[PDB]
């Protein structure tokens, strides 16, 4: 079997770098395509960022928000990895979208808290969870306390499987309105910081976007999706590596792009 390779070659990939690798693509009405420890449950990281914009986007549908408010603040605001809310502290303010695209693009912290305050708290980004058929991904904590990843608490936890059909239901399920599933889209195709994750094992002639994620104890994680041989996928790979660096878990994700590229194309 092409199944049989993927799932060989990922568990050689876990012996070599004694590492866990979670991975489950599914295709545009949620049914599985792939996986692999699809529903262990792995820290998020900042992979919830994208579903918050999603939320963000879902107000904005529902007449709850506007893109153009400004949401001020002060240096409380900033916390590590805040590179955005620096710069526009002295303006006083980020507005919504700012915000946002700051979140998904670039995962700042500041500005993915700033919106938390605006929306309800963790308590709410775990309603719009359970709101849009999400019964298992939750947030607990605000950043960036919430990338602690204990092994066994289940605080600011999800399973591939659950969030691979969190994006496969924002990106085609009609979570959102075509205009704002398209902005997300872009940003995700526009983010920052995955050249060195999963992207980088696709061929180049793929359409593929992402939202990355780093915690404590070794997590690198990389949620999104890609078109290829025009078939539209939802993926969400999170790996746990304590004893690799942190450009070797960069290339581990690459190496599960790489895997994942050849179930796909056989």
């Amino acid at each position: 079997s092409e199944k049989l390779t993927f799932k060989t070659d990922l568990e050689k990939l876990e012996r070599e770098k004694a590492a866990q690798i979670g991975v489950a693509i599914v295709d545009p009405q949620g049914e599985i395509v792939a996986g692999h420890r699809m529903a262990q449950r792995f820290a998020m990281c900042s992979t919830f960022k994208f579903p918050l914009a999603a939320l963000v986007f879902e107000r904005i549908d529902s007449g709850t928000e506007r893109g153009d408010r400004k949401l001020s603040y002060g240096p409380d605001m900033i916390v590590e990895w805040s590179p955005a809310t620096e710069r526009f502290l002295a303006s006083g303010h980020m507005t919504v979208l700012e915000a946002a695209q700051a979140a998904v693009q670039l995962s700042d912290n500041g500005a993915t808290n700033l919106l938390l305050r605006e929306i309800g708290g963790p308590a709410a980004m775990t309603q719009y969870f359970r709101k849009i058929g999400d019964s298992v991904s939750r947030l607990d904590r605000k950043e960036p306390e919430m990338s602690d990843n204990t092994p066994g608490d289940l605080r600011d936890t999800t399973t591939p499987i659950a969030m691979a059909r969190t994006v496969a239901k924002v990106l085609y399920g009609g979570a959102l309105t075509s205009t704002s599933t398209h902005t997300i889209e872009r940003w995700l195709i526009g983010n920052q910081t995955g050249d060195a994750t999963l992207r980088a094992g696709f061929p180049k002639d793929w359409v593929v976007g992402e939202k990355t994620g780093t915690c404590a104890n070794g997590a690198r994680n990389d949620i999104g999706f890609f078109k290829a041989q025009e078939r539209d996928y939802a993926v969400a790979v999170y790996t746990t590596a304590p004893k690799l660096s942190a450009v070797e878990r960069d290339e581990l994700v690459a190496s599960v792009g790489q895997v994942i590229t050849q179930l796909i194309l056989s």
